[PDB]
């Protein structure tokens, strides 16, 4: 994948039994490069029969999305609203003043998009703490992926809500996601159960880097009050933005019935199309140790690595407790576990 452009597979009903070896399939595939990957299930999954009895399904905290800013350039300010019903919500998501405009092609939606980003704030219906699966779906199910990730809370009980436990986001026209790579810099999923498409953009990780220092020179009071201002997820910049400052970037539009797989370190930001939900959570791979240990928290979510250095990494152990581990990210290397596709 030389230009590191975003991915999309297609796994068959046996490819998709086994989570963990597909995801090490796709990044001998080349697919991490991107930071983004689409993977399109097979057409005998069913992750739920029916999505018509989850009218009374409550938003405890819908949030007005506030959007400030001019050429390209913008800081979202999230304004909790009082709960609300999944019936609630979908009313003002197809009122008058809320429903997606007329759009022929993706790029016109995308230009309204970003020409009305500050204009009639819309209201998401995100961070809800549930699952639509059944609990029958042994494959993909998003509440338990068993990845490396479960050790956290096989020794000690915790559970960080929305990483190693499942997150609802009822999406409307114009809400969106701000430029972010996940808590510890782990991998994500995330599954569009129903409704109008959810666009991202991608940065690949070789670039990451390029779109903190972009971000540090157009917010300089950010940049000197926190380390990782960027994990506040405030952040919006247009991909004009991006093409401006040679950013290289990718974007992909995700329908109903499909998976969005981000990789560590892999920033990525988008908007919802119209009325919608989607399913998300984080998981790991062996790879993945490294980012965690490397990654810069917000100084203003953090899992200790030592459970996972000792388990994973004994050998390279002693001189990181120590603070002698100069190990540098290759972020063009698949996960050791895709040495049997290799
Ligand atoms: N670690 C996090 N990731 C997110 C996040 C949200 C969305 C969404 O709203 O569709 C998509 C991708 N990432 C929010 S906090
Ligand atoms: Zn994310
Ligand atoms: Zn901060």
């Amino acid at each position: 994948n030389p230009s590191a452009r975003i991915m999309t597979f297609y796994p068959t009903m046996e490819e998709f039994r086994n989570f963990s070896r597909y995801i090490a399939y796709i990044e001998s595939q080349g697919a991490h490069r991107a930071g983004l990957a689409k993977v399109v299930p097979p057409k005998e999954w069913k992750p739920r029969a029916s999505y018509d009895d989850i009218d009374d399904l409550v938003i405890p905290a819908p949030i007005q999305q506030l959007v400030t800013g001019q050429s390209g350039l913008f800081t979202q300010y999230n304004i909790q609203k009082k709960a609300m019903t999944v019936r609630e919500f979908r009313k003002i998501a197809n009122s008058d003043k809320y429903c997606t405009p007329r759009y022929s092609e993706f790029e016109e939606l995308e230009r309204k998009y970003w020409k009305n980003l500050t204009f009639n704030p819309p209201i998401y219906g995100a961070d809800v703490n549930g699952t639509l699966y059944e609990k029958h779906v042994d494959e993909w199910n998003i509440g338990r992926l068993r990845t490396i990730l479960d050790l956290v809370e096989k020794e000690s009980g915790i559970t960080i809500e929305g990483v190693n436990t499942p997150y609802l986001y009822f999406g409307m026209w114009k809400t969106s996601f701000a430029w972010h790579t996940e808590d510890m810099d782990l991998y994500s999923i995330n599954y569009l159960h129903f409704g109008e498409p959810k666009s991202w953009y991608s940065v690949p990780p070789e670039h990451g880097k390029r779109l903190e220092r972009l971000a540090k020179g157009f917010f300089p009071g950010s940049a000197q009050s926190c380390e990782a201002f960027l994990r506040h997820k405030m952040t919006l910049i247009s991909p004009l933005m991006l093409k401006k400052y040679g950013i290289p970037f990718d974007k992909v539009t995700q329908e109903a019935g499909e998976f969005m797989i981000t990789f560590p370190y892999g920033y990525h930001a988008g908007f919802n199309h119209g009325f919608n939900c989607a399913e998300s959570t984080n998981f790991a791979t062996r790879r993945w140790i490294e980012y965690g240990k490397q990654a810069v928290l917000c100084s203003c979510v953090k899992i200790s690595m030592d459970v996972f250095v000792r388990k994973f990494q004994p050998e390279r152990y002693k001189l990181w407790k120590a603070g002698k581990d100069n190990t540098v990210i290759d972020h063009t290397l698949p996960t050791p576990e895709a040495a049997e596709f290799l």
